[PDB]
């Protein structure tokens, strides 16, 4: 009678609270997802063996369209789990499910878990001056979506910094990354000449956030483009102006050039 | 010779993440703070218990000032842990004691947990959606802050949601709650007249995130102003334009009124 949704956390298995693994450990039934994002520093085995449970994995189709139909009949009779990378209910269709949960007579309750929302604080820089997020998208045939650049301009107007999220294929396993993220954003420029993203602005990249050495990097476009970040996934902020305090610690924590403090404060 | 700075979560001890357990586990010393935020569900002899050690809990002098003089010494020959509420750099100034660790000559790594600034996920707003955010303080003596007002003003205007952390006085044990925060807001509203705050403007309440049953309530402010939301802590937030499924769950779940779901776009 009980669905729980859990979060996974960042990077691997152990990136899950005790209260979720508790939690999973004593449900009949538990699922799990890995197409709004993976967890790159472990493996459905790692999890399996960390939570004594069989997990079966869902895609997107089963989710969104049939949720109600594999997830909720069992949670009418059992205690269920819901697995996802990250925090629960942050992938923005995913809250919808719990509506579908109560429309089916079923309790819900979230287990959250770190979040790349919140882990970022680990850049340094302040979070209640993030201002909107948004993806960045490859274009493809005909099309060539740029909003993720509109957002960028309108937080960094504010002297907000922008979180931005990288396309990625989860079922093809396909990452884009941050220097992937930063030709495209040049090219957006070239053709909408705002003044947005160019060679000097300066942009911080995240990578395996959660694990134990995660790649912090902070710099101008025109020295980190071609820079070698590591695995995926990257994730891409840039900055709107900094507080000293941030300056400081993107310089000694993210070895960013002494310039920032006098160019980016 | 290493210090943690390990994040505790959001309600109770089981919001820390396995990883840190096990790391918190092996330390030689380990201190904490508790004035950045509240767990509102645990004490600290339950922590202590779960991680099997000690606990040496410092004040925000002790942090802010003597960190370099009370931690890090042991850091340089010991591994070191210090614990904090939520995530450890979310909405607190901890990131630069990372600044101090280095100049010392002592390694930090950091190993996050559940946040409220994600947690908002489960209020049904899309996390992408929100703005900058903003704190909403006491007034003390014949200062009374206000900036938050314009933040709120600013996002809305952008059609992007406002997330307020809401103040906290630890050593008073005084806990602002989202009551107390609407009401100094509506003096704002008073003072500046900007129609970003009034009896009609729909708001969403979020208390005691992490637990089982948090408190999740969204309507207008001259109906919530008043209402019981339990126990701190609390967290106000003022959505600025809603998608339909955004207030299809504010309704369903957060018992909205069913006339927010006709949203004039
Ligand atoms: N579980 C919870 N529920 C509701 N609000 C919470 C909360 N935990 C923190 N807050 C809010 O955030 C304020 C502390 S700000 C520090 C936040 C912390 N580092 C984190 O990562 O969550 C509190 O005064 C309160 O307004
Ligand atoms: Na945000």
């Amino acid at each position: 009678m009980v669905l729980y949704f859990i979060g996974l956390g960042l990077y691997d298995e152990r990136d899950i609270t005790v209260k979720g693994l508790e939690i999973a450990k004593k449900c009949d039934y538990v699922f799990a997802e890995f197409y709004t994002s993976l967890m790159a520093g472990t493996t459905l085995g790692r999890i399996q063996k960390l939570i004594g449970k069989e997990i079966r994995v869902l895609s997107r189709e089963d989710v969104e369209l049939n949720f109600e139909n594999i997830v909720l009949p069992l949670a009418k009779e059992n205690d269920v789990a819901f697995l996802t990378p990250g925090d629960p209910l942050v992938a923005t269709t995913h809250a919808e499910l719990r509506i579908r949960a109560k429309r089916a007579g079923v309790e819900s309750y979230v287990i959250h878990a770190p979040s790349i929302y919140s882990a970022v604080g680990i850049t340094g820089l302040h979070i209640y001056k993030f201002g909107k997020s948004a993806t960045v998208a490859y274009p493809e045939g005909n099309w060539f979506p740029t909003s993720y650049y509109d957002v960028i301009k309108e937080n960094a107007e504010r002297g907000l910094h922008t979180l931005l999220f990288l396309d990625i294929k989860a079922e093809k396993r396909m990452y884009m990354t941050a220097n992937e993220a930063m030709e495209l954003l040049l090219k957006v420029e070239d053709m909408k000449k705002g003044g947005v993203f160019t060679d000097d602005t300066l942009v911080v990249v995240l990578a395996r956030a959660g694990s134990m050495n995660p790649t912090i990097r902070a710099g101008y476009v025109k020295d980190l483009i071609r820079e070698d970040f590591g695995d995926p996934p990257h994730i891409l902020i840039v900055p709107g102006k900094l507080h000293i305090v941030e300056a400081e610690y993107l310089v000694e924590i993210a070895g960013a050039p002494r310039e920032i403090l006098r160019v980016n404060v």
